């Protein structure tokens, strides 16, 4: 997992369970509380995985919970963190730019496996957006969804389309429906 977007998790966690859950989490790994992560740094996945793990036992809560609430909360982190790809930005340009934009930040990751989020407008105030990971991490799409929705004061609708896994790809699409029309028809 690209190490920057790693570094916010970690933020996002103390701002959910606390400087000592996270801090021994750390240390579980060798961390260093004070560590700084680089942009061109990539953090094993199992390494996160066992980190998730302690926060697991730690809180009690189970790991699939803690991934929603991060997902819900992250959003704030990232406008903090990465200003830029927010900027005025209205929600349904914000997420149908992401696809790319996940592509653009593992560009040069050693192995490079980014979760495709290609997103599709289905109607004048709706789009379709479909995750596509052998990681299947469902429940952090749908909590990162909830906190756009949140973040950007935008309210919206979640609907779950179908879900699928084949070949070890997780696949998870859902139709989001905007509150007023963010399309109009034009001549293709
Ligand atoms: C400005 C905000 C965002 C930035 C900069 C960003 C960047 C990234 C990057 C670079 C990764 C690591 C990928 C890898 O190492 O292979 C990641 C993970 C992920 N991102 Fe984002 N992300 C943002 C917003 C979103 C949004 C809004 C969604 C969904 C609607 C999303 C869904 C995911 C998922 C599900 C993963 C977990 C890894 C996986 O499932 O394979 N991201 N993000």
């Amino acid at each position: 997992m690209k190490g920057t977007i790693v570094g916010t998790w970690i933020k996002t966690l103390r701002d959910l369970y606390g400087n000592d859950v996270v801090d021994e989490s750390l240390k579980s790994v060798g961390w260093e509380p004070d560590r700084v992560i680089t942009p061109l740094e990539d953090i094993d996945d199992d390494e996160v995985r066992r980190i998730f793990a302690k926060v697991s036992e730690k809180t009690g809560k189970n790991v699939n919970e803690i991934w929603r609430e991060v997902g819900r909360q992250n959003i704030k982190t990232f406008s903090e963190w990465f200003p830029s790809y927010f900027a005025g930005r209205r929600l349904v340009n914000f997420l149908m730019m992401m696809d790319e934009v996940h592509l653009q930040l593992t560009k040069m990751i050693k192995g490079a496996t980014p979760p495709r989020l290609i997103a599709k407008p289905v109607a004048k105030d709706a789009i379709e957006m479909e995750y596509v990971s052998k990681r299947k991490m469902y429940d952090y799409f749908l909590g990162l969804i909830e906190g756009s929705s949140k973040f950007f004061k935008e309210e919206i609708s979640v609907e779950e389309v179908e879900r699928g896994e084949k070949d070890g790809f997780s696949r998870l699409k859902v139709r989001i429906k905007f509150k007023n029309p963010v399309f109009e028809y034009k001549k293709n």
